[PDB]
C-alpha cells in the first residue's frame, strides 16, 4: 500500500503517508541535529496538518539512503460523473466503484469532467478510496 | 548499481541512468502514442546527449507504474582536496580514495573546497568513481 522513495526525489506537492496518512507536502526542511528531513503536509482527507521525519537506512557500506513512504496509485476507468462531486470508475478486473469521492485540490473534478466531455482516475487507498489525480491515455 | 524510481517524481536536474550512463535530465517529455516520458540528458563523463523512454509495469490489479533507474549515491569522508580538481576520500570501511574526480557541474569543487576550510562526498560509479554532490553533515 505504501513505496519508499529517496528524500532528494521529493518536492513540495507530492503526495507521502504521513503519521500513516496521506498528505499532500507544503514544507520540507532538515534537522540540524540529525540530518533527518522534515515533511509538513496536509491531510487529504481531514485536512489537519502532519509532519513526520525521514527514515534513515545503510544497506550496503558507504550507503546511505533517506526515504519517506509514498502511496501506490490504482488507475481506473472512468465511466461517469455525478453531481454531487464523485464518480463511478471501474478496476482493471472490473469492479465497479458506483460514487468514488474527488479531492477538491486544484479543481480536480472540473479538469475530469472536461477531459470526459478517455479519463483515468488515479485513485489512493486510506479503505476509503479516494480520486486525487487524473490521467488522459 | 541502480534503483527504480517512479516517473512523476522525477525532475529536471535530477540524475538518472539512460542508455545505461549516469546522465543529468535537461528535458521531459510523454510519447502521445505509448504514453511513456521520454529523458533526454547530458552524459556527466562524455557531455554526450542521450535519450530513454520510461519502462511501463503492471505489478498488481490496477496498478501501472512508469519507472527509471536513477544511480545508488555513495558517501565518503572527504580527507583532502588537490589543485587538479580531484579529492581524496575514505569509504565508509576504511578504503582510501586518493584521487577522486569532480563534476564541473554547478562549480562543486569550490563548494567542496569552501565548506571543506566535515564534508561528504556523494560518488556515482560508472568502475569509474565519480563525485557528483556533496553534503555537510
Amino acid at each position: 500500500e505504501s513505496v519508499p522513495i529517496p528524500c532528494h526525489f521529493i518536492r513540495i506537492g507530492d503526495i507521502l503517508i504521513l503519521q500513516g496518512r496521506p498528505c499532500q507536502v507544503i514544507r520540507i526542511s532538515v534537522s540540524p541535529q540529525t540530518g533527518q528531513h522534515r515533511y509538513l503536509g496536509v491531510d487529504l482527507f481531514t485536512r489537519q496538518l502532519q509532519e513526520e521525519s525521514s527514515f534513515v537506512s545503510n544497506p550496503s557500506p558507504s550507503v546511505v539512503v533517506q526515504t519517506m513512504l509514498g502511496p501506490v496509485y490504482k488507475t481506473y476507468r472512468i465511466l461517469d460523473l455525478h453531481e454531487d462531486g464523485t464518480i463511478t470508475a471501474m478496476t482493471e478486473t472490473g469492479d465497479v466503484k458506483q460514487a468514488l469521492p474527488v479531492v477538491t485540490q486544484g479543481q480536480l473534478f472540473r479538469k475530469i469532467r472536461d477531459a470526459f466531455s478517455s479519463v483515468r482516475a488515479l485513485v489512493i487507498n486510506d479503505g476509503r478510496e479516494l480520486v486525487v489525480d487524473y490521467k488522459v491515455i
